[PDB]
């Protein structure tokens, strides 16, 4: 069956894991638990096609650097996550995307920009800001909340659809 | 506020109305009730942007012909609907798209191909078939069921996102 190798990347603490666990295990992880590296494989049906989602959940931190090249080389699509209440994480998105482009030698790699934690009332990143950045990248922008489950399937299924028509 | 003028088109009986009513009124219309023309306006928030969805629900039938040019000229995005248990409706998709392209003098108009009634076990149109047609058009393919609500928000929000980066 078609397998889609999805990679979730973004700054420490933005909700990479919480989004992934919501998708795979249907619950909000409300606890501090930093990732080193985790993978999740799940059989799903998306728009009638039977497929397997092979998801790598990554660490946002330092050492990784070249350990990042490795998973960026084999990933087919990337969810680029920032948190709407954390401006530095939104600014960090550019470094992740430049790094993906260099390793893939490509200026169009399937990618979705995700503004997570939209359930929080204190936003520091306006939707408009994120929206212009995504359009400058030519990629979709989706806001999500791993807490309410808002936009979670939408964010991952839109990425599969981006891979499908690459 | 940003308004998005969405138009739902497709053959008689494929579920144009049922999809629209699911979105706006949250209930499945399980009755025979042919459309002449209906419009629905609703304020929503999509990916953090406050906007108004102005939706025209159209008739699939004959007279319309030039009455179609009229609403195709002002529509910004089109949901092109067929039913997965009705092959003629899938074949009719091509005439609707050619007609949209001619009136808009454009080969890329925001559009989503929707295979509705995916809750039914007797499909006559394979997902694979629909998927290759959408990719040949360069547009997303989404399967939906107005009965279960599966994919309904996804189909309309993906169309808004297509308009946003046109
Ligand atoms: N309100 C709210 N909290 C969230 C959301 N997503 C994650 N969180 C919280 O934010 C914190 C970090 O979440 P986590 O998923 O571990 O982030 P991460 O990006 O995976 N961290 P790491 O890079 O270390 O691997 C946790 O306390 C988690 O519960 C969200 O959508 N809304
Ligand atoms: N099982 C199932 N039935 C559906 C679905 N969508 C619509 N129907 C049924 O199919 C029939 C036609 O639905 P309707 O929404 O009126 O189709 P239409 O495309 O709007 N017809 P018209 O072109 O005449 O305006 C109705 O009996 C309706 O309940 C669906 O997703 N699943
Ligand atoms: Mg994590
Ligand atoms: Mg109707």
């Amino acid at each position: 069956m078609t397998e889609y190798k999805l990679v979730v990347v973004g700054a420490p603490g933005v909700g990479k894991s919480a989004l992934t666990i919501q998708l795979i295990q249907n619950h909000f992880v409300d606890e501090y638990d930093p990732t080193i590296e985790d993978s999740y494989r799940k059989q799903v049906v998306i728009d009638g096609e039977t497929c397997l989602l092979d998801i790598l959940d990554t660490a946002g931190q330092e050492e990784y650097s070249a350990m990042r090249d490795q998973y960026m080389r084999t990933g087919e699509g990337f969810l680029c996550v920032f948190a709407i209440n954390n401006t530095k994480s939104f600014e960090d998105i550019h470094q992740y995307r430049e790094q993906i482009k260099r390793v893939k030698d490509s200026d169009d790699v399937p990618m979705v920009l995700v503004g997570n934690k939209c359930d929080l009332a204190a936003r520091t990143v306006e939707s408009r800001q994120a929206q212009d950045l995504a359009r400058s990248y030519g990629i979709p922008y989706i806001e999500t909340s791993a807490k309410t489950r808002q936009g979670v399937e939408d964010a991952f299924y839109t990425l599969v659809r981006e891979i499908r028509q690459h």
